[PDB]
C-alpha cells in the first residue's frame, strides 16, 4: 500500500489528502525522539526506540509547550500563529508530505519553523506542505523542536541542562530524515533545510555547527541569520537567566542540581508564566531563552567562525522582507496601535530607539537617532514612525543578515539574495505595518493557489514563481531553470553584490542591499560602543 | 575745501577720485595708532599723537608685515589677495571714501578684511570702497590691523605680549571712527561693521567683547563667526606656540622676558619664515597665531557667553558661500590640482578627512567618513571630491556660523541669513572649486558695475541688489526697502529659520540651512570626542 511505509524505526501508516483537486500522501506525527518529559526535561533528546506494529500517522501531533499570544483575541492576524493543537511536553514529531505516485528518489525539503525560539508549531495552516509538495513534486518534511525554557535553559558545565537542546532536537529530526527519507521516495543526499526568523537563524546555525554540517546539502534562510543580536547569548547570560527564572518560582538556588530539580517539578505553564521576567533590559525584539555559545554546538564565537571559513561550504539562498520591524513595535513600543495610523511624536520616537537598542549607552542612542532622523522635518509623525520601523528591522534582521551573506559568500559555492517587498492584498493588519515579518511564507507554501483564500491573480503568479525558485534551487543549487527564457536571478558575488526584488512586477536586479545602514550597524556602532 | 578735513587728531588732505564716470573724495592712509615698531612689537597699540599741519591722505598706506602666497606665481586668482604695497611694521592706518558733495550725517560702514588672521591688506583692489560709497551714498571706512605673530603672539600674564593686540588694533580704528567720522559727514551713531572670513570672525568678536560693544550699531558677518574652530586658542596653546616659535629661531627660553626680547630683535621676515612650524597637527584650515580666550577681551569662554546672552544685542545680517572649503583642499590636501578635475580616490579621501578634523580620534574620523560617504558609490571620484569639499566647509564655516546665528537670534533684535551660491562667469579657478571662499566680496564692493572687468548683465544686477541690501541694512537694520514691490528677504526666527539664496535667479526662501550636518558637527561629534 502507498500509505504504508517501513522505516528503520518501525512501520508507519499515512493518509491520503486532497490538494488543488488531486491527491498526495501525508504521514503526520511520526516520532523521532523519546518524549522529553519528567526527568528528561531540559536534557538532550534521546533517539526514539523502535516500535512494533504500524504507527498511525494520519493526524497532526501535539504542539510544544509554549507562550501563547493573547494581545488580540479572535484576530486571525495573530492567531494564525498560535498553536492549533493541544500543547504538551511530548512534542518531538515530524510531518512528511509525499507526492503520488510515490517518487523513487526525489528532492527533499526540510522546514524549520520560526517564532523567536519561544514559540512555533509545525502544524499551523500556513505551514501545510501539501501545496508545495504537490506543485513542485518534492518530499516536504516539517519538524518540530522544543522552545522557550524547555528547549533553551542553559546551565553550562552541567549535563542536566547543557543548553541548545532545542537545536539538538532539530538535528535529531535531520538525522532521521537522513536515515529514512529514502523509504518515502526522498533522496537523502539532496535535502535542503529552510527556515524563517528563528528558523532562519537555526538553519544558519547548522551550517556553522560541526555536528550538523553533514546532514543536509543546501540551505535557505528567510528573514533570519545566526549572528542576529537576539538569536544567542553567552553562557554567563544564559546562566544569569536560568537562575533568575528559578528565583521567580522561589526555587532553592544553592546549586545547579538544586535549581534544575526544582524547575523539573514545576508544571509547564508555571515556567511560561514568568519566562519574560528574566530579560536584562526593557526591550523590543529580544527573547528570554535562546541558543548559547557553549563551545560544543558552537566551537568558538560566531564572528570568528564566519571569519575563518569554519562552516559548511555549499549554496544558499536567502533574503529579507521590506518591513521586518513593524510587528514588534506594534506589540511593545509606545505610540503604535493596530487601529490607528500610529504617527509617532519626538518623545515616543526616542522612547522607541531606547527600546530597540537596549545595550547602547547615551552616546550610542544618539548615534542611532542622528542616523535615522530627517532634521528638515523632525516632527513629521509619519517619518518618525517609518524611521522607527527601519531601525528595528535593520538592527535585528537586515543588517545582520547582510553581514552573514557577505562573510559567507567569501567561502561559499553560490549565493542568491532576494528582497520581498509585496504586501498581500488580503492582509488583515494595518497599512502602516507594510510588508510584515513572516508574511512571505504564505507564498512559499503556495496558499495563493487556493481560490477561497482570496488572493489576486498576480499574487498566485508570484507564488508559483517563488515555489519554482525554492524548489529548483533545492534540486540544483540554482533557482534558475537551465535553458529558460525567463529573467535570470543573478548570482551574488563579493564584487557586484547583486540581488533581486520579489513582487508582482517585472524582475529588477539591484546592488548593495541597504549598505548605508548596514555599515552603521555592522561597523561603526559596534566600534563606538566598544570604545565608550 | 571739500578735500580738507579737520579731525580731533589734526588736519587731513584727501584726494578726488573718479568712479563710474563721476567723482568722490578719498582720504587714504589716515593714521589711528602710533607705529608699533621696536619695543612696541607684540604690545598693545597706543593712540596716535596729534599732528600739526596737513596730513597727506592721497595715497594708500603700507601693508602689515605678512606671509605671502607664492603657490601660483603670476596667477591673478591668488595674487589679487597678496599685499599690493610695501610691507612694513608701521601698518596701522585707515581709508575713508566720502560721497560728493560731502554728506551732513550719513550712514557709516567699516570694513574689516579677512585672511586667517595671518594676512590681509585694506588696499587690495577688491576692497575699493569708492564703488559702494558712490552707489549707495554711504561713508565707507576700511581699517587695518596687525596679523600673524605680530598681532596675535600670546604669552598670557605678561604685559609685553598679552595677546589679541590685533583685535585691539581694530577697536582702535573703531574708536577713531567713533570720535571723528562726524567731520567726514558720517553719523557715528550709525556705523555698521562688516567683515569676511577672519574679518567675519572679528566682527563677531566685537559683539562678544564688552570693550567694543558700544562702538558700533549693527554688524554683517560673511563666511565667518567667532566660534569657528580656527579663530581662537586657549592661553595654554597660545603659550605653547609662542615658545615653539622662539625655539625655531633659537631664542633663550628661560622666561617670557627672555623670549619676548629675543623675538623683538628679529627681522620681520624671520618670524614669518618659521611661523607655520608651530601648528600642533598636520592640518588644513588652521593658523598659527590667532585670537586667544584670555579673560579680558573675552570675559569667559565663547560658548558660555553665547548661552548667557552676554553680548551686544542688535540686528545682524550674515551668511556663507556654497563651497567654502575647496580653497584649502587645493593648497593642502593630496589629490587636488588647479589644473585637473581633481577626482579623489578612497585613500586620498580619508587622508583628507584626517587633515580636516585634526583633533579627532580614530573613532571620530570614522564618524565623519560614515557621515560623508555614499556607500552605494564609494569609489566615485567626483563624489569623494565634493564630499571632502563639504567636510571642510561645514566643519570650518557653515556649521559653526549656524550655531552662532541660532544662539544669537534667541537674544538679538533681528537676524537676516543668506546663502551665496553664484559662481562669477569670469572666475579663473577651476570649476570643481565652485562658489569659492571670499568671492562674494566682489559683488559687495560692486566690481561688476565696471564693464572692463567683464561681468554679465545679470551679475551687475546681482551686485546692485546686494549693495542695496547691505546698505539699506546698515542704515535701517532691515535689508528691505520700506514699501518696495520687490521680494522680501524674510527675517530669521528661532522657530521658522528662514533664509534666502543670493544669485541671479528669482529670490527663493528656504529653511534650516544644512541642518543634517550642522547637528552632526555641533551636537554629536563634539559629544563623541568628549566621551572618548
Amino acid at each position: 500500500s502507498e500509505l504504508l511505509v517501513n522505516t528503520k524505526s518501525g512501520k508507519v501508516m499515512g493518509t491520503r489528502v486532497p490538494v488543488l483537486s488531486s491527491h498526495i500522501s501525508a504521514f503526520l506525527g511520526i516520532p523521532f525522539a523519546e518524549p522529553p518529559v519528567g526527568n528528561m526535561r531540559f536534557r538532550r533528546p534521546e533517539p526514539k526506540k523502535p516500535w512494533s506494529g504500524v504507527w498511525n500517522a494520519s493526524t497532526y501531533p501535539n504542539n510544544c509547550q509554549q507562550y501563547v499570544d493573547e494581545q488580540f483575541p479572535g484576530f486571525s492576524g495573530s492567531e494564525m500563529w498560535n498553536p492549533n493543537r493541544e500543547m504538551s511536553e511530548d512534542c518531538l514529531y515530524l510531518n512528511i508530505w509525499v507526492p503520488s505516485p510515490r517518487p523513487k528518489s526525489t528532492t527533499v525539503m526540510v522546514w524549520i519553523y520560526g517564532g523567536g525560539f519561544y514559540s512555533g508549531s509545525s502544524t499551523l495552516d500556513v505551514y501545510n506542505g501539501k501545496y508545495l509538495a504537490y506543485t513542485e513534486e518534492v518530499v516536504l518534511v516539517s519538524l518540530s523542536y522544543r522552545v522557550g525554557a524547555f528547549g533553551f535553559l542553559a546551565l553550562h558545565g552541567s549535563q542536566e541542562a547543557p543548553g541548545n537542546v532545542g537545536l539538538l532536537d532539530q538535528r535529531m529530526a535531520l538525522q532521521w530524515v537522513h536515515d529514512n527519507i529514502q523509504f518515502f521516495g526522498g533522496d537523502p543526499k539532496t535535502v535542503t533545510i529552510f527556515g524563517e526568523s528563528a528558523g532562519g537563524a537555526s538553519v544558519g546555525m547548522h551550517i556553522l555547527s560541526p555536528g550538523s554540517r553533514d546532514l543536509f546539502r543546501r540551505a535557505i534562510l528567510q528573514s533570519g541569520s545566526p549572528n542576529c543580536p537576539w538569536a544567542s547569548v553567552s553562557v554567563a547570560e544564559g546562566r544569569r537567566r536560568a537562575v533568575e527564572l528559578g528565583r521567580n518560582l522561589n526555587c532553592n538556588l544553592n546549586s545547579d542540581e538544586e535549581l534544575i530539580h526544582c524547575l523539573r517539578e514545576k508544571k509547564p505553564q508555571e515556567l511560561i508564566d514568568v519566562e519574560w521576567n528574566v530579560l536584562p533590559f526593557d526591550s523590543i525584539f529580544r527573547f528570554s531563552f535562546v541558543p548559547v555559545i557553549d563551545g560544543e554546538f558552537f566551537p568558538t564565537s560566531l564572528e570568528s567562525m564566519l571569519n575563518s571559513g569554519n562552516f559548511k561550504k555549499t549554496q544558499i539562498l536567502l533574503g529579507v522582507n521590506k518591513d521586518e520591524g513593524s510587528f514588534f513595535l506594534l506589540y511593545g513600543a509606545p505610540g503604535f496601535s493596530k487601529d490607528s495610523e500610529s504617527k509617532i511624536s519626538r518623545e515616543d520616537f526616542m522612547s522607541g530607539v531606547k527600546l530597540s537598542v537596549p545595550h547602547a549607552n547615551d552616546l550610542g542612542l544618539d548615534a542611532v537617532t542622528l542616523q535615522y532622523t530627517d532634521w528638515m522635518d523632525d516632527n513629521n509623525g509619519i517619518k518618525n514612525r517609518d524611521g522607527l520601523d527601519d531601525i528595528v528591522g535593520d538592527h535585528n534582521v537586515i543588517c545582520p543578515l547582510m553581514h552573514f551573506v557577505n562573510k559567507y559568500t567569501k567561502f561559499g559555492n553560490g549565493t542568491y539574495l532576494y528582497f520581498f517587498n509585496h504586501r498581500a492584498s488580503n492582509l488583515v493588519w494595518p497599512e502602516w505595518m507594510g510588508v510584515i515579518h513572516g508574511y512571505e511564507i504564505e507564498f512559499v507554501f503556495g496558499l495563493p493557489l487556493v481560490k477561497e483564500l482570496n488572493y489576486t491573480a498576480e499574487e498566485e503568479a508570484l507564488s508559483r514563481r517563488i515555489m519554482h525558485y525554492w524548489a529548483t534551487f533545492a534540486k540544483t543549487g540554482n533557482p534558475n531553470e537551465p535553458h529558460s527564457q525567463e529573467s535570470k536571478w543573478p548570482l551574488f558575488t563579493t564584487k557586484e553584490q547583486k540581488f533581486i526584488d520579489l513582487n508582482t512586477e517585472p524582475m529588477k536586479v539591484h546592488q548593495r542591499l541597504r549598505v548605508q545602514m548596514c555599515v552603521f550597524w555592522n561597523q561603526f556602532l559596534p566600534k563606538l560602543l566598544n570604545a565608550t
